[PDB]
RNA sequence: CCCCCCCCCCCCCCCCCCCCCCCCCCCCCCCCCCCCCCCCCCCCCCCCCCCCCCCCCCCCCCCCCCCCCCCCCCCCCCCC
């Protein structure tokens, strides 16, 4: 993907990806839509979406993602229009989704089916509970 | 100067088997859209038929009144 300065739409859905190299998206400054759903992604390297300063739509549904952290999704979640991370095994813990749930609480990005398909998986106390109802007052 | 036999390690290639990953096809279930047919409920429309009510018309019947015509009967007076 190097040198594709004018790339706008990238679709990499359902390729079986387990890990993403940190510097695969570094040249894609004008990228607006990236689709990475239906892969096997769980852990992402930090600063992998740093150069995506014009990203408007991120799709990561039906992956194995458990934690959404600022060091990875910070620049990606800056100015979005649509977010799609629905069917993921979210780990509802203060070090996994606390920044993400705070971001969900105040944001203008459209997140469809937020109250139904964003469900905790672990710990068993939270299994099945909505991610948006996680309480961060004791973090 | 010259062959053969063992040892370790590195390989190459052809098969077998097991793994993840993906594609295509199919099956099961569910959902959505469309089409067709059918049932149920309610509000109606038009037409036909039957019945009833009101009003009116025409005809007829019964009774009564008026006029005209006709007939009978009673008083009274003259003419020859």
């Amino acid at each position: 993907l190097k040198g594709l300065s004018h790339l706008h739409i990238l679709n990499l859905e359902s390729n079986g990806f387990d890990e993403i190299p940190v510097e695969v998206f570094k040249d894609l400054f004008e990228l607006k839509i990236i689709d990475l759903g239906l892969n096997n992604l769980n852990t992402l390297p930090a600063s992998v979406f740093n150069n995506q300063v014009s990203l408007k739509s991120l799709n990561l549904q039906k992956n194995l993602i458990t934690s959404v952290e600022k060091k990875v999704f910070g620049p990606a979640f800056r100015n979005l229009t649509e977010l799609d991370m629905r069917f993921n095994p979210f780990d509802c813990t203060c070090e996994s989704i606390a920044w993400f749930v705070n971001w969900i609480n105040e944001t203008h990005t459209n997140i469809p089916e937020l109250s139904s398909h964003y469900l905790c998986n672990t710990p068993p106390h939270y299994h099945g509970f909505p991610v948006r109802l996680f309480d961060t007052s004791s973090c």
